[PDB]
């Protein structure tokens, strides 16, 4: 599914992101357009052998298994595939425990390059919600 950046902002804030850790819903909307360009089917292969997976391209390395990244751990409890679905409940409880973990959302470095010290309030403008 390829959400809207509204459409997206409203799931995310339904789903407790809003101020989750401190930050605020435009810092998770902006994280998604960089990451995945706000499509649930997004991979992409990590030079170590891992994959990111979804909205918010989680790790094979850390959080999910996809059966063959070796020597990885499964922190969220789930299969990558869980990460790519249209219903973004997965992504977002894996998230939180990313974000929980020690450096904030500087977890994603397309956060911490393209987002962090920016405006991203400008992605939840106009948003009914
Ligand atoms: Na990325
Ligand atoms: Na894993
Ligand atoms: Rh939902
Ligand atoms: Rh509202």
């Amino acid at each position: 599914k390829v959400f809207g950046r509204c459409e997206l902002a409203a799931a995310m804030k339904r789903h407790g992101l809003d101020n989750y850790r401190g930050y605020s819903l435009g810092n998770w909307v902006c994280a998604a357009k960089f990451e995945s360009n706000f499509n649930t089917q997004a991979t992409n292969r990590n030079t170590d052998g891992s994959t990111d997976y979804g909205i918010l391209q989680i790790n094979s390395r850390w959080w999910c298994n996809d059966g063959r990244t070796p020597g990885s751990r499964n922190l969220c409890n789930i299969p990558c595939s869980a990460l790519l679905s249209s219903d973004i409940t997965a992504s977002v409880n894996c998230a939180k425990k990313i974000v929980s973990d020690g450096n904030g959302m500087n977890a994603w470095v397309a956060w911490r390059n393209r987002c962090k010290g920016t405006d991203v309030q400008a992605w939840i403008r106009g948003c009914r919600l």
